[PDB]
């Protein structure tokens, strides 16, 4: 029905708004969330790279150069966009234009063309013709001497003291001036102007020194004597300008100067950046132990200079780095000494400083004075042949050198040096200050790296003496036979040992968790770089294949990786996409929380009982509760929708899949809050602990998901099991679709499945937990008030489960119901109105909306609604506070009130009242007594109640039942008239007023007697009127004449006619209370066999998780390093086919061993053999869609790409690249082998189709979603190298012989070996062939593996013929060795987060008995216990204590259990008192710590049961605090060893430190000697006595803060229960099982109120009290509520020992609420009170037949009683009041009599006024 959902729905949203405080956190809290996530993402922008392809790294195996040069110049791994000229598919190589290269290649071909320029041969012809044809022919300035043929004047001329000139007439201070100029001025033309200049001498000689020049010709066209001498002159000329033309051309030499002086160009150079630049131009293109202090300070240099230490710290393993070497056979030994070899080809410098020292002076000498070098002089100065130098020097391309070389300096002397200073002198002090610098240099470079040493611990001791020396590079180790030279293994395998912090780590092959991204960081990742791993393998691999093929070298190996294509990085966004369901569901847990307090809170109230006994089905209010908490979230799932699509969070979001499944995920959530509902009641606790097991429910998924394990029907049978699994499946199947936008259809099917299942569940266990009825015959008459009592058995409980109990038939009576209708409750439920015990106040909704809300639910709006306001016009009057405070919880008293008056709603016709008044009883029960008067005296009421007070009052036929079947029933004197007791006359000696009444009247009687009062029982059945009237008369005047005072009347009031009808004492209290704690906890089992047992299990599985998680501290693995990892395949490229030498490597890997080493019976051990896949020559069939054959083939074929790759900058920012939308080129041919089917990309670009198919690849895993990871990890490409290389190496070795005949061959081993180490390292560098390898850093150990495969093929193309390739192989592994002092101690610090996590879950699991003790106390705290032992005179600092001692003792007995489970373990329990003792104390501390702490706790709170789950959170949050600081450090540690007063975290702290420390020790005694530390050591004893001391003043402070209902123990036997309350106090002594029973004696119940376990209704929980509150004899007793609750017959018995204890004397004091009791015990006398301050006394009279007689019998009560009041009056009946009260009752009584017999009266009765109305006057 609509309207009552809609009012449900109302009431609901009252609820959520009204509270004012709930809602705004609800909403805020989402938006908080939402908030620090913002922040955290602001803080973690995108970061955006575009693609990077790497330069090539060179190996050992490639020329010497190009490897210096690349661990020099692309140690950064760069990212250079474009793909670089190395990754293309043809020839590789990056360092083309360097210089070094130049400068190599220039000093190679000078070097190889001057001794084949046919020039030696020629100046040596040239000089021998010249000693031949014309001998000693020398032309110094003064000597020349001359031997010709005397053709052109052939004669000698000498320079004596008189010019000698033996030609003619010489003609002779004159003399020295001319020999002065002729040494001065001599030219190749200025003899003309000589000897016409010559000073002021000439005329008399100059004749014949000007005519001798002229047929001297000054050797201009004189060298042409012979023709033959003609042609060796002009090849000489031709020789010597090629030569020149050369070493122009070569024009490096002249750079190399440039950047020497550049680097000392001033004496403040800047080094900041103009030195590296000249360094990298250089090099490559534009894009302590003090052994030497030099050295020392040049290294200092070097590493401290910026953007060098990189660089710096990948030189020193090179450059001081250290081989080690386990085996020792001749062979192996040949092979290590192969290693050496190839290695000291780079050591040719030592020799090249020798051999520079050597021949300077040589070449001085040369240089200085020599007949070539006249010959050069005199050749390049003339008139002809200076023509032909000067075309021949510019004949090539161009020399601008030719001046410069024409005026070179000469040994002669220093010409000028004004214009410029550039000679042969600086160029040989520039080399000379060159070769020094180079000596300096490389002497501080190790040469020799060559130790063998048979044993391994031999290895490990001296990697230890050189690791701890700062001079290490690595190790090998073999597996060979007895000391062998021939024969070595076929199959050799080796492990590589080395530091860890420069290799990759070996325990893990992969990144774990996988990151898009191109991993290239040679700082901390790309460790085989730089580490010189890679190059150990490669060397020693090399020296493996040449010492057993026994070949040459021809064979270069490179490095290459491939181009990780462009993309941005969210770090972030890949941690929403794995948890943004912890914080959605972080918000939902909150609202869940919320909901569940509201319906708990609901349930607890009793109002769900209230709405199923008026109308409103379960189904339709749980549908009402479903919409209402739906709404909120629905709310809250549109909200994050709206906020995640915008903001740039969550783009890519279709609206409706996300809404639909979060609405679905709120469904059912709102379904697991029902579920958890279920079996809760206290509101605050069940909302916290909703919240917890929520939260519980959340974890697991991370752990399945991280598990991932027997993927299959598991994962759906335990998602039916759980909710948030489910929705975490769906989240990242949305995150997959995100990228590229099991099954989400299945996974909402079953969602929906697994919720229909659990709300079926939900509703099994929910139900898994004139009115006349005929039965043995109750009749209710329409109109006035109805009663009803019973004591024995159900009597009340049975009528109500009939009519609406939920028992519909019957309850276990007859099956007849009543109402004549028997069969539809529904119309009787809309007029029908209850009102049990328990009230309705609905939160803060006002106090009168529950009136509309009630009255909208039965009756309607309009005119019926309007009905309340009227009516509750005479409920109550308080408008100001109705217009002022509206809500009913600051309105009090009227409670019940307001219950009853919301009963009469709707149909007010047969409603029905369980004991409506209860509380302050005069004031609140007259004003219910006044309004069910005034308003329902109408039609029929039901009233039950136990005061029976208010049925004598009320005018109703009051009926009574004992077991059911009736037993009396009528109006109050109908009934007594024939079930009535005596007539009760009271008076305040004995003797004379007994002998006076009984001797007058033989029927009166005595019935008790107590002090100031006398009663007596007048039976009225047999004989009233005479008694009375000669009765009283006599008992007024005998007043007035005696001493008594005054007297009254009663009647038998309606109970007794229902029961018949139906110091040492310090001791003595400690040893008390200790004992009721000790048997508290022998019973009890929920609430402390939970608490001992699941600490167990805590430690238990903290036990397991630091047991079988693997060490951290473990880096080796001794990992065999297969090329496969899991499943892949690689690719070969036969790129440059030629057909030489590739073909045999291709063919010698297509055979049965394949790639490595498969072969024999599969040596390695993890794959197997699995000899699997055919060797063939397949693939499959390409698709058709546009013809891709042509149409890729469109002009595009090696440069261009099919297709190319979006930029992703703003359009997507998708992690992955841009996909193209093809499959790329056209799959090539595959090759199925080896259970991998291998790739070949032969004529392939190779870079565009390796991003490519990583992209498809990425994409089809991503499909899949296998968590995707890299699959190819990489191959390699053939091919040959560039084929402009000079000669081959045989020739260039022959050309260093045949200088070696030349220039003097010296045969001692100081040229000869210089020579020969110059012919080595030139053929080094020689490749025939090469190869190159494509690695991926994010594949761990690729590089390594594709080395070893790559090699072992090598080998396996080399063998020659001896045998089939499969028993030839090699194998490689890595094993970092042992770990040295530093590391060792640093890695024994570490964060441990196994061991906080071990600390964390201990100290959890034993933060739980102290709440055990915490809870126990405050429930015992409630005004039952501590104001108990106050009135017992405990003094309450002994009661502190002794509670103090056992919380202690029955924490060590839980210490003593939990060590006894670490004694299960071995390591953290020590045999000897180092640790165990140490750790037994620390736990027993944190015990006699934490419990004293939490002692105020039970001061503040004021509910037990939620303390438990308050103080668990805040030592969770205090451990988690503790914790996080521990981990703040990774900055002063002192602030840490600082917060003591948290007694929880500094016992943790104890703890790791504890952990951390014997770690150390272990390690340290197992590494070495060292002294044995102990626990307490400076450190402990400290740190636990200022523990204990702050614990005492803990103490000490909650002891003072202390300073400055019935008590029942729960869980407790009769036995014990009484056992102890005889203990209590009284000072028994022998006496304890003596006084306990005199008690008992006076409540009796020796076995039905004993022996009982636990606890019975009010009843007899009220007797317990009552029986304690006796414990011996004090002056007063002050009894407060005695008798309130269910009182069947409790009130009499009570009231029986209450007036027996009156009776020995004890004054008891009583100020209960309930008036009628206390009155009726208590005595100032209630007879005086209720004789001469009440009203007058009531009469009801009884009128048979007819009710006209009614008229008469008034009038003259008005007539002979002017002073009367009428209160009561309906058909044949009346109440009468007389105030007047006068002249006793003997004269009224008379006259009354006379006047009533006589008329028509039959039956009577006066009673003195009500005794409460008394007070009710005041």
């Amino acid at each position: 029905c609509w309207p009552q959902l809609r009012l449900l729905l109302w009431k609901n949203l009252t609820f959520r708004r009204r509270q004012t405080c709930q809602l705004l956190l609800e909403v805020a809290w989402p938006l908080f969330i939402f908030l620090i996530l913002i922040s955290v993402r602001l803080s973690y922008p995108p970061y955006e790279q575009h693609e990077c392809h790497f330069p090539n790294k060179a190996m050992p195996s490639a020329g010497t150069l190009p490897w210096v040069q690349g661990i020099i110049c692309n140690a950064n791994n760069p990212c250079f966009r474009y793909p670089t000229p190395g990754e293309a598919p043809g020839v590789v190589g990056n360092f083309n234009k360097s210089i070094v290269a130049r400068l190599f290649s220039d000093a190679r071909r000078l070097l190889l063309y001057s001794q084949k320029d046919t020039s030696m041969k020629d100046m040596r012809k040239v000089l021998r013709t010249l000693q031949q044809i014309k001998k000693s022919s020398s032309n110094l300035k003064l000597q020349d001497f001359l031997v010709d043929n005397e053709t052109f004047s052939g004669f000698l001329y000498h320079n004596l003291s008189l010019p000698k000139s033996t030609v003619d007439k010489m003609l002779r201070s004159k003399s020295e001036e001319m020999i002065q100029l002729g040494d001065q001025e001599v030219s190749e033309l200025c003899g003309l102007p000589r000897e016409k200049l010559a000073a002021a001498e000439r005329v008399l000689r100059s004749n014949m020194d000007i005519l001798k020049p002229i047929l001297r010709t000054l050797n201009s066209t004189s060298p042409f004597p012979s023709k033959e001498l003609a042609e060796a002159t002009k090849t000489l000329l031709h020789s010597l300008g090629t030569l020149a033309q050369e070493l122009f051309s070569m024009r490096s030499w002249s750079d190399m100067r440039q950047e020497v002086m550049f680097l000392t160009n001033v004496n403040s150079s800047s080094s900041s950046t103009q030195i590296y630049q000249a360094v990298s131009r250089i090099v490559c293109g534009h894009p302590d132990n003090s052994t030497t202090p030099y050295c020392n300070d040049l290294m200092k240099n070097l590493e401290s200079s910026p953007l060098s230490r990189i660089i710096w710290k990948a030189l020193k393993p090179l450059l001081v780095g250290k081989i080690l070497y386990t085996p020792d056979t001749p062979a192996t030994r040949q092979v290590m000494a192969e290693v050496n070899k190839t290695f000291q080809e780079l050591a040719v410098f030592h020799d090249l400083e020798g051999m520079w020292e050597e021949l300077s002076p040589k070449i001085w000498t040369f240089m200085e004075n020599s007949q070539e070098m006249d010959l050069v002089r005199m050749l390049l100065d003339s008139r002809d042949n200076d023509h032909f130098w000067e075309q021949q020097l510019d004949g090539l391309d161009w020399t601008a050198q030719d001046i410069v070389a024409f005026l070179a300096k000469h040994p002669e002397d220093v010409q000028s040096s004004n214009g410029s200073v550039y000679t042969w002198r600086e160029a040989f002090n520039e080399t000379n200050q060159a070769i020094r610098t180079i000596s300096r240099f490389m002497e501080c470079v190790n040469l020799n790296k060559l130790e063998p040493i048979a044993t391994e611990v031999w290895l490990i001791n001296k990697s230890m003496e050189l690791l701890d020396e700062r001079k290490f590079w690595a190790g090998i180790v073999f597996t060979g036979i007895t000391p062998g030279s021939i024969e070595l293994p076929h199959h050799v395998k080796y492990k590589i040992r080395m530091d860890i912090d420069n290799v990759e780590r070996t325990n893990k092959i992969k990144d774990g968790y996988w990151d898009p991204g191109p991993r290239a960081d040679p700082f901390e990742d790309m460790r085989y770089v730089w580490g010189g791993f890679a190059y150990l393998q490669d060397v020693v691999e090399q020296a493996i294949i040449r010492v057993l093929t026994g070949t040459e070298k021809k064979t270069g190996v490179y490095m290459q990786q491939m181009p990780y294509p462009c993309y941005v990085d969210d770090i972030f966004l890949r941690v929403m996409s794995r948890s943004m369901p912890l914080f959605m569901t972080l918000a939902w847990i909150y609202s869940v929380a919320v909901i569940i307090k509201g319906i708990v809170y609901e349930k607890e109230a009793r109002l769900k009982e209230t709405m199923r006994i008026m109308g409103l089905d379960n189904s339709i209010l749980w549908f009402s509760w479903f919409i209402s908490s739906l709404i909120p979230l629905l709310v809250s799932a549109g909200l994050l929708v709206v906020i995640l699509k915008l903001g740039n969070l969550l783009p890519y979001s279709d609206p409706s899949v996300v809404f639909v499944f979060l609405s679905v995920f709120a469904v059912v959530t709102i379904l697991q809050c029902f579920l958890i509902s279920t079996l809760f009641s206290r509101a605050n606790l069940a909302a916290a602990c909703g919240g917890i097991i929520y939260f519980t429910l959340y974890l697991p998924y991370v752990l399945c998901v991280a598990w991932q394990d027997y993927v299959g029907f598991t994962l759906k049978i335990f998602a039916s099991l759980l909710s948030p699994v489910a929705f975490g499946f769906g989240c990242e199947y949305f995150a997959l679709f995100e990228e590229q936008g099991f099954n989400l259809t299945t996974s909402v099917s079953m969602m929906l499945f697994d919720t229909f299942l659990y709300g079926v569940m939900t509703w099994y266990i929910e139900a898994v937990f004139n009115l006349v009825k005929v039965y043995r015959a109750l009749n209710f008459y329409e109109g006035q008030i109805t009663s009803f009592l019973g004591h024995n058995g159900a009597g009340k409980t049975t009528t109500m489960s009939i009519l609406t109990g939920l028992f519909p038939p019957t309850s276990g009576t007859a099956y007849i119901l009543g109402k004549d209708i028997r069969s539809e409750m529904s119309t009787i439920r809309q007029n029908l109105g209850v009102c049990p015990q328990h009230n309705v106040l609905f939160d803060m909704l006002t106090v009168e909306e529950h009136i509309w809300f009630y009255a909208r639910l039965k009756g309607l709006s309009e005119k019926h609604v309007k009905a309340e306001m009227e009516q509750m016009a005479l409920d109550v009057g308080l408008p100001s506070s109705k217009l002022k405070s509206k809500t009913s919880q600051l309105s009090g008293g009227m409670q019940r009130k307001l219950s009853v008056a919301l009963a009469f709603v709707g149909g007010s016709k047969v409603v029905i009242l369980d004991e409506p008044t209860a509380g302050v009883d005069p004031y609140s029960r007259r004003g219910i007594w006044e309004l069910l008067l005034k308003y329902r005296q109408g039609r029929t009421i039901i009233l039950s109640t136990h005061h029976m007070d208010e049925a004598d009052v009320l005018g109703d036929r009051i009926a009574i039942i004992s077991h059911g079947k009736l037993c009396c029933v009528g109006s109050s004197l109908f009934l007594k008239n024939q079930l009535g007791t005596g007539y009760y006359l009271t008076l305040v000696d004995v003797s004379a007023i007994s002998n006076l009444i009984r001797k007058h009247v033989s029927e009166a009687r005595l019935v008790e007697d107590i002090g100031h009062e006398l009663t007596y029982v007048l039976p009225y059945e047999a004989a009233k009127e005479g008694a009375f009237v000669e009765l009283f008369h006599e008992i007024d005047d005998r007043l007035s004449d005696l001493g008594i005072s005054s007297y009254g009347i009663s009647e038998t009031t309606l109970e007794e006619i229902f029961l018949k009808v139906a110091w040492k004492l310090t001791q003595q209290q400690f040893v008390a209370l200790l004992w009721k704690r000790l048997l508290i906890a022998r019973r009890s089992r929920k609430g402390f066999f939970a608490q001992i047992v699941l600490p167990a299990v805590f430690v238990c599985i903290a036990l397991v998780f630091s047991l079988i998680v693997p060490p951290f501290g473990k880096y080796p693995s001794l990992e065999l390093q297969p090329w496969m990892y899991n499943e892949q395949y690689t690719f070969v490229s036969n790129d440059a086919p030629e057909d030489t030498g590739t073909l045999e490597l291709l063919n010698a890997l297509t055979k049965d061993p394949g790639f490595g080493t498969r072969c024999m019976e599969g040596n390695p051990i993890p794959d197997t053999p699995c000899q699997a896949g055919e060797e063939e020559w397949t693939t499959a069939p390409v698709p058709q869609t546009i013809m891709d054959l042509f149409q890729n083939g469109n002009w595009t074929m090696q440069n261009p790409s099919p297709a190319c790759q979006c930029s992703s900058d703003k359009i997507k920012k998708m992690l992955p690249v841009c996909p193209p939308g093809a499959g790329g080129l056209p799959p090539p041919q595959r090759k199925q082998n080896t259970a991998d089917i291998l790739q070949d990309l032969t004529g392939r670009n190779i870079s565009d189709y390796l991003v490519k198919t990583y992209v498809q690849i990425i994409a089809k895993s991503l499909k899949n979603k296998i968590w995707v990871n890299e699959f190819r990890y990489g191959g390699f490409s053939l091919g040959v190298s560039n084929t402009q290389a000079l000669p081959p190496s045989q020739e260039v070795n022959d050309a260093i012989k045949q200088m070696k005949k030349h220039l003097k061959l010296a045969k001692d081993s100081s040229a000869d070996r210089f020579l020969n180490s110059l012919g080595r390292f030139m053929t080094g560098l020689d490749t025939k062939n090469n190869v190159k390898v494509w690695f991926n850093n994010k594949g761990w150990h690729a590089i390594s593996s594709f080395l070893n495969v790559i090699n072992n093929a090598i080998l396996r193309a080399n063998l020659q013929k001896g045998e089939n390739p499969s028993h030839y192989g090699i194998t490689a592994f890595n094993h970092p060795l042992n770990l040295t002092k530093q590391q060792l101690s640093e890695v024994a610090l570490m964060t441990t987060s196994v061991d906080v996590l071990v600390s964390i879950c201990v100290i959890f699991a034993m933060s739980f008995v102290p709440a055990s003790f915490v809870v126990f106390l405050i429930q015992e705290r409630v005004s039952k216990a501590k104001h108990l032992q106050f009135i017992s005179g405990v003094k309450p600092v002994i009661y502190w204590l002794s509670n103090f001692v056992w919380d202690m003792c029955n924490y060590v007995v839980p210490a003593t259990l939990v060590i006894i489970i670490f004694i299960c373990f071995q390591q953290k329990s020590y045999v000897s008192s180092t640790n165990l003792p140490v750790l037994a104390l620390l736990l027993l501390l944190y015990g006699w710590s934490i419990t004293p702490l939490m002692y105020p706790a039970s001061f503040v709170f004021k509910i037990p049961s939620t303390a438990y789950v308050v103080l668990t959170s805040v030592n969770l949050f205090i451990g988690i605090n503790g914790s996080v600081a521990t981990f703040v450090l990774e900055d002063i540690l002192k602030s840490v060893f600082l917060i003591f007063p948290h007694f929880c975290l500094g016992r943790g702290l104890i703890d790791m430190v504890k952990n951390q420390a014997m770690a150390d020790a272990l390690e340290r005694f197992g590494e070495n000697r060292f002294v044995s530390p102990l626990s307490w050591d400076l450190v402990g004893r400290n740190l636990f006595a200022m523990a204990v001391e702050g614990v005492v003043f803990f103490l000490i402070t909650v002891l003072i803060q202390y300073r400055f209902f019935d008590a029942i123990t729960e869980l407790l036997t009769g036995r014990e229960h009484v056992e102890f309350f005889a203990l209590l106090r009284g000072v028994p002594e022998k006496e304890v099982g003596k006084v306990g029973e005199w008690a008992i004696r006076k409540l009796g119940l020796v076995k039905y109120g004993e022996k009982y376990a636990g606890n019975y209704s009010g009843g007899n929980k009220r007797k317990l009290s009552t029986a304690m509150a006796l414990i011996g004899g004090p002056p007063v007793v002050f009894l407060d509520e005695p008798t309130t609750g269910m009182d069947p017959k409790a009130r009499r018995f009570l009231w029986n020992c209450a007036l027996s204890v009156v009776k020995e004397g004890r004054s008891v004091v009583l100020t209960s609420h309930s008036m009628e009791e206390c009155e009726a015990l208590c005595t100032g006398s209630v007879q005086h009170l209720k004789n001469r301050f009440g009203d007058g006394y009531t009469i009801v009279v009884r009128i048979a037949g007819s009710n006209p007689d009614l008229k008469p019998v008034q009038d003259f009560f008005g007539l002979a009683f002017p002073g009367s009041v009428l209160k009561e009056k309906h058909r044949n009946m009346l109440q009468y009041q007389l105030p007047s009260s006068l002249s006793s009752l003997a004269r009224i009584f008379s006259i009354l009599s006379q006047s009533k017999k006589r008329l028509h009266i039959e039956d009577y009765s006066v009673s003195q006024t009500t005794l409460d109305q008394v007070f009710v006057n005041f």
